């Protein structure tokens, strides 16, 4: 028996509310230690890594490695049948072919038991270089996702600049250009509304604004949001979830 | 000649919000005693008697039973252009067959007089008399609203199960299959937001989603539902309308 | 060179927001006594006419007569992407491309400049000269918009009655028929409805009601609206925006 008790239910519909759009079928890659997902999107174009470590459970169980294939689009259609404060418990037998679902209300008087459908799929595999980067952007989320969406009307593209004196968004098209310049802060008090730069060299990198604004479904995960830049190597927009893990998303720039 | 004051035209609004979906055009029996309709879908698969009593008017006379025939769109129309304050006027003079409705805003600046056909055409009056059921659940509108929403994700059916300790729902379809149990609980005193059963014998049904996604629209006009149900006859579906009378939806089971 | 700079940025966005679904291309008349806007709306029926005069603006420089040819669907998009509490910056340099929109958050975290192609369209004008009208009706923008959208339920059209009484719009179609009678009363009472008629004559004309829907949108820019009504000529609907300027729309009644 696989076996994963999640108090907090919310975070398990937040993270299939901010996939299932980029990815509609993946393999959870379940283990003793976790479970972890890795995946290109529909597309062929972005990667995406979620990872939610086992202690971050209430209760957990895993007698061996399971790999589930999986509806995303099922899978959050059931999950909009929780309540932000169920506990929801996940549970698959070692081989079966279903993943059930446990709703409990807080006070046990409204219990849902979903049992999915899975589908049968090849797993991926690739992880990407882990590396040392230029820049590391920390900025509130909410922030990130109102700058891409602003700039999509104007551009399928956005060059983030980072350097000493700051970090800008730019982008352009047709009915012309915009630039949004967002400043360090210094004493912001609260941790969360901070905009600070770790800088090595500066960067410029042009990245499709689609995908970044796919990306910002994390937000209600995370009050904020780490962009990591090199040259010519894929960004990685990070969210985390709530001391449990994190889902990262990867990018190539153009060229 | 009839006319009927409702001061607090708030509940007419949520009445006609309930039936407009559902029904298209009806018959309104107009009494001393009061108003009393009752229709079945354009499908023929569910029924809806709705009453209103005469002491729940702030004014009422009628001169003369009548069998006003109402288009409820038409009505719904002329109900969306009411004030949530306003008093609501309810009129008909005797050989006009025209019913008309009037709206006096709250601190009289501004009086809206409307009129609708009223087509009289050949129709039904059933009733269906007292019946004695195997179960009787009471529970939050609310509550029972969010089940029939969710579950309606997953089929186009649901199996209701009553028994001593509790009501279970059930569906089956395309992305798998789902069961909320509500569990049995007393308390009362502080609030009636109980789940409370009347088992004579246990019974399970099976009914047609859909409808029942109509009825929930009369969700708003109380805070809670009761569900009558027996082998091979329609399961009731009954919500009070504060202090002036009730609203019944009629739904056959299947098989 | 051109530069005007606003605190109220609302203003800016509240204009465009009531011109935008009415018009596409427009072609702004930059001048030193202010900016002036006059077009017919994309179906060739209704005319459009705003005003807002340099002293409206905090600061305003124009050397050189512009005549700045947008598209207005991509500028309110623009002014979607500032702070209602930002600083805004109109600046063009004389011609080909560039209006330049500056965005300035208030304790200087974040600026964002936008540059907008401009396409060359010649500046239109006709400016149909003032009247004395035989009836100007004076009354609250938000009964205004309630009474249009309303009436846009039972009918196509409206039929304004002015009187001493005060004034009644009427529409009928299909479902049935309306009037609704605002009536003025004498001074001093705290009812926000103080319509008020100043009278050469009963007028009685008739108006589509899907253009007064367009005209509605500049609801937010002003509390009162004034209706100028003769026959045989445009009605006159008029926002008047807080001594900055105007914005006038021209409807001519049915035949």
């Amino acid at each position: 028996m696989f076996e994963a008790r999640l108090v907090q239910g919310s975070i398990l519909k937040k993270v299939l509310e901010a996939l299932k759009d980029l990815i509609n079928e993946a393999c959870w890659d379940i283990s003793s230690s976790g479970v972890n997902l890795q995946s290109m999107d529909s597309s062929h174009v972005s990667l995406v890594q979620l990872t939610l470590r086992s202690e971050g459970f209430d209760t957990y169980r895993c007698d061996r490695n399971l790999a589930m294939g999986v509806n995303l689009t099922s899978m959050s259609k059931i999950l909009k049948c929780a309540g932000n404060e169920d506990i929801i418990t996940l549970r698959a037998e070692d081989n079966a072919d279903t993943l059930a679902l446990v709703f409990e209300a807080p006070n046990q008087e409204k219990v849902s038991d979903y049992e999915m459908k899975l589908m049968d799929l090849d797993v991926e595999q690739l992880g990407i270089p882990e590396q040392e980067y230029s820049c590391v952007v920390k900025m509130p989320s909410g922030e990130f996702a109102r700058i891409c969406r602003d700039l999509s009307h104007i551009g399928d593209a956005v060059v983030i600049s980072c350097a000493k004196d700051g970090v800008k968004f730019s982008a352009s098209g047709e009915l012309g250009n915009g630039n949004i310049k967002l400043s360090q802060t210094s004493n912001v008090d609260k941790e969360e509304e901070a905009v600070t730069i770790e800088m090595n060299e500066p960067v410029q990198l042009t990245f499709a604004l689609r995908y970044l604004n796919f990306f910002t479904k994390a937000t209600p995960l995370s009050s904020t949001v780490t962009l990591s830049m090199s040259a010519d190597v894929p960004l990685v927009v990070e969210y985390k979830i709530a001391d449990m893990g994190h889902l990262k998303y990867y990018l190539a720039p153009k060229i």
